């Protein structure tokens, strides 16, 4: 039932259990659903950061693991992970790690598809909904904090070329439309 | 399924269900499946203590639950973190990935006789209160001991530490294993 909270919430970022969340005064996300979904997101993202940074994972596999440990990790263990991790703020993908209060440090970023020619920015967020995408960005050089310079906006070709802190590369419309970037 | 561990440490109808899986009084695949869970609930304890700053006596109730959610890749990478842990924070030997299991000719403390000396190497984590007792009186792994007075009745034994002299009861002394050198 709690698997849809990190969905209904992450939408702005099967009815069986939907009528079961509202059975807890939880759901139309009310005031409690925000902190519930934000807590579960905190656990998931923190697990991603821990597996990647400490246990030497790659940012594409790290998801399918944390989707089960979230239902077997205590709050003590989670707080000591958050302590060892340096109290982080973001995924290895750039997904913001909220605080225990509802901080959710969202960065002022728009999608690489929303940019135009001559614009520059820093890769602050990469979508994780598909590991092949993260494998591709690992293949090129699109990591976090990478600085991109948009060269060509060919909407007719459904592409957009960018320059990377290294070389140029051509990214498709759905490719460069996951990856979020902060301007200038 | 947790019985796989307790039947391995010493070596109802809950054990027959492992003969159903072809595991048990341990078979080759049975003692090879106990090696798994035993590596889990051991690498997990030494990871909690050594990396995430735990303090024993409360790593049991955690690893006993994480053991049912750790993948072989996760366990192998934890082992690669520690690199390459041969023994529990309580003293239980980490079974080698091949299945060697280090060799500790270790006797009980109560089973020792008067005058015997030896390095302690394994402590039971069944009772965390007992672990806090062992921490406060000053006994931990690798501290040489000397059986001074094994009193068969009523359940007492006086031992000399290298830190002292402790009068340990039988329920306590039945939780210390010791090698002799």
């Amino acid at each position: 039932a709690q698997d849809y909270l990190k969905v209904i919430w992450t939408a702005q970022e099967a009815s069986e259990s939907i009528r079961k969340l509202a059975e807890q005064g939880l759901v139309t996300l009310t005031d409690s659903g925000r902190r519930a979904a934000l807590a579960m997101v905190r656990r998931h993202r923190l697990l991603e950061t821990f597996l990647v940074n400490e246990l030497g994972y790659r940012w594409d596999e790290v998801h399918d693991e944390a989707e089960v440990l979230e239902h077997a990790v205590s709050d003590r263990l989670m707080a000591r992970i958050d302590a060892k991790l340096g109290f982080p703020q973001r995924d290895p993908h750039g997904d913001p790690i909220p605080g225990a209060d509802g901080q959710v440090p969202t960065p002022p970023a728009r999608q690489l598809w929303a940019c135009r020619d001559g614009d520059t920015g820093t890769v602050a967020r990469i979508s994780d909904a598909d590991p092949q995408m993260l494998r591709y960005f690992a293949s090129i050089g699109i990591s976090l904090d990478s600085r991109l310079r948009v060269l060509a906006r060919r909407e007719f070709a459904g592409m957009i070329s960018v320059a990377i802190d290294s070389a140029t590369v051509d990214l498709g419309s759905p490719a460069a439309q996951a990856i979020w970037v902060v301007s200038l």
